[PDB]
């Protein structure tokens, strides 16, 4: 049925990795997320839409000769987090936020083996730099910046340049999402490159774009 999984490279030891689901009322969709290297070290942020697509980027990775060092996912949906039982199973270590966590918990799904709590958290000997903007997307989005590269992850938070609107907004927060956008605005002026969680990878105006978008959904309802 569906296509599989793509994995490009954007910057040095940085790849894209784009995995498909078919999701009723939204047709077929794909899902960003990244690969990340340090020292010979990959690690993934946010995991494939599937099972069988998480397994595919890990053994890119163990074909390419990285050391796998974990996964972090960005929040609770399943465009980010199907692979956390896989890698669990793999004692491949998997994070995300311990509010996350509680919302894999309460709907009855696996969860991350490691947590944290806080705004701010690092990961790979601080080669990646994990912040919590507020509400936009979901009330638990978090965003991951790549310093040595000026190399933002948005996730879902972030839209791409070419949509109009905020995508699916069953649960976010989008009185509080202008807010959350501005604090990222204001925290990463100088990115180079920002990664959406769904769509097209540009640049800092990815941000400035999503801040519009969510102003005008706040306003507008
Ligand atoms: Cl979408
Ligand atoms: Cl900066
Ligand atoms: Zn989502
Ligand atoms: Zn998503
Ligand atoms: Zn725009």
């Amino acid at each position: 049925e569906i296509p599989g999984l793509e994995v490009e490279e954007i910057d040095n030891g940085v790849f894209l990795h784009k995995s498909y689901s078919r999701v009723e009322g939204w047709g077929l969709v794909s899902s960003n997320g990244l690969v990340v290297i340090s020292g010979g070290k990959a690690f993934i942020i946010d995991t494939p839409w599937s099972e069988s697509d998480t397994e595919k980027l890990v053994d890119w990775i163990r074909s390419k000769k990285y050391e796998l060092a974990g996964s972090i996912s960005t929040h609770s949906h399943e465009d980010k987090t199907a692979g956390i039982k896989w890698l669990n199973g793999k004692s491949i270590t998997t994070y995300a936020s311990a509010l996350t966590n509680e919302i894999l918990k309460r709907e009855g799904k696996e969860q991350a083996r490691s947590s944290f709590k806080g705004n701010e958290f690092s990961l790979m000997d601080g080669f990646l730099e994990v912040y919590y903007p507020g509400g936009g997307h979901t009330i638990d989005n978090l965003v991951v910046w790549i310093p040595s590269s000026k190399i933002l992850y948005g996730g879902c938070f972030i839209r791409s340049l070419e949509s109009s609107g905020l995508g699916y907004t069953g649960e976010a927060k989008i009185d509080q999402w202008p807010q959350s956008a501005r604090n990222t605005i204001s925290k990463y002026p100088e990115a180079k490159i920002v990664v959406p969680g769904h769509g097209k990878i540009g640049d800092f105006e990815l941000l400035k774009h999503t801040k519009v978008l969510a102003e005008k959904a706040s306003n507008k309802a």
